[PDB]
This record gives C-alpha cells, sequence and structure tokens, in this order.
C-alpha cells in the first residue's frame, strides 16, 4: 500500500504537469492578444 | 484506511482532469478574439 | 497517520475549490472582454 | 512511509498554490485587457 499512493501520488503529479501546459498555453494566448489592444 | 485514501486520491484526480478540461476551454476561447484566427 | 493524511486531503480539497473560483473569475473577465 | 507521504501532500499543495496564483495572474491580465480595450 505504501507502493500504491505513491503511484496515485505520481498520477496526481502527471496531472499537474498537465494543467501546468495549459497553463502556459494561456499565457501565450494573453501576450498575443495584449499587441491588439 | 489505505482504501478511503485511494478513494479520496480518485476524486482528487478527476477534479484535476476537470480543471484541465476547463483550462483548455478558456485558451480556445482566447486564441479566438485574436486578429489572425 | 490516517488522520493527518485526510486533514492534508481536505487541504487539497479546499485548494481545488478555491481554483474553481479563480477560473469562474477568468470566465467573467473574458465575457466582459467579448460583451 | 508516514514521513514521504507527508511531504508528498506538501508539495501536492505547493503546487496547486502555485497553480492557484497563476490563475490569480490571468484574471488580473484579462482585467486589464478588458480595461485597455
Ligand atoms: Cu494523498
Amino acid at each position: 500500500g505504501l507502493a500504491a499512493i505513491k503511484q496515485e501520488h505520481a498520477a496526481i503529479k502527471q496531472e499537474l504537469a498537465a494543467i501546468k501546459q495549459e497553463l502556459a498555453a494561456i499565457k501565450q494566448e494573453l501576450a498575443a492578444i495584449k499587441w491588439e489592444g
């Protein structure tokens, strides 16, 4: 069970990484938008 | 015990998946307001 | 140990709730930009 | 095992706090774009 919990935490870590990649993509769009106001 | 921890991890993972989907939708909406597509 | 894990998981859940509140606020600003 | 689990929970909490702060920054940036046109 200690290894099982560590694996579940690793899965959560991967989803946090995917969220960080979406945040970066949003910031990229905001930078483009900022030129156009 | 161990089973209840595993359930809480499943709920956390599911919520992170939903947050990720919402961020992807926000990114698409932002991209669409730019002058060039 | 089990109570500590439960408390840590409750704190994580509360932060997820706060994140959903910020998402709603982002959506409000974007809707204002497009209104 | 208990110390390792606590450390990973602290990492998850810290990642979520950082995600929340990035979202607050995105919200504030969008508000600036809203005001300036
Ligand atoms: Cu956990």
